[PDB]
């Protein structure tokens, strides 16, 4: 899985260990091994949410499976919680786009995760 | 709705008011209140379009619905016009990816829109 | 087509000619003329892969068509090879998300690529 956070919060406000915490929490949430979790945080961004430049975040979570109605609600509570606690961003100023990726559409290690057919 | 612009145009060339203009014009075009609109502009990027480093932009617009043939052509006219006028980027050096998001696949305020 | 690379490798480590090599090799790989190809490289990123901050890359390739099982495996070999050779990133610390875009969902030059209806 891949989690990306873009925010206008300053770099200095991103706590040390934040990427590690995201990695561990996402492994737990998705049930995927931590070795396959990638995290990316992009601070100091020029953005607005509802016309306002108060702290906000635009995020995406890509996963092969483990994406869906109830699961995404669970992910949203988890991730908004982390953004609010760690970056002090209000949950109502966060968007998270979820993407259920097909294995054949994810490249890794010179190939893709579609190793079964030709 | 959510609009992202990545461009190699320098930050100093982004005019005061640009995010607000994007917010207001996208609210108008999508039929959604300005409260719903998020915008994100990323200048000074290392990019090329057609192998050239002249001004260009790679963009995305995500919306729950309001995405389709005629609507997307209308968004493109609107957004290319703004990029050309405000950032001096030629329309034929802009790509915009449109995404029609399922409400269940958009998180906000501790839940999703489903 | 549009190819984006986000990486924690520093800007200074991106070699002269990298954007042009990506442009040309992607034109070759997808069978599309180079005029169509857009590339975007974002260094110095705060990212981790598998809980490690060793060099890694998160990438996307968007194309109208030319996306599929065997083709994507070919793109991955090409692109991981370039990231390994040029940026010294291990292929097993690279993810590439592939997107088969509908012509109606790609804007360009004041319109889209859906010009038929
Ligand atoms: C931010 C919040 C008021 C909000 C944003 N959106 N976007 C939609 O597309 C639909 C409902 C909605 N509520």
């Amino acid at each position: 899985p891949m989690f990306i956070v873009n925010t206008n919060v300053p770099r200095a406000s991103v706590p040390d260990g934040f990427l590690s915490e995201l990695t561990q929490q996402l492994a737990q949430a998705t049930g995927k091994p931590p070795q396959y979790i990638a995290v990316h945080v992009v601070p100091d961004q020029l953005m607005a949410f509802g016309g306002s430049s108060e702290p906000c975040a635009l995020c995406s979570l890509h996963s092969i499976g483990k994406i869906g109605g109830a699961q995404n609600r669970s992910y949203s509570k988890l991730l908004c919680g982390l953004l609010a606690e760690r970056l002090r961003i209000s949950p109502d100023r966060v968007y998270i786009n979820y993407y259920d990726m097909n294995a054949a559409n994810v490249g890794w290690n010179n190939s893709t995760f579609a190793l079964e057919h030709h």
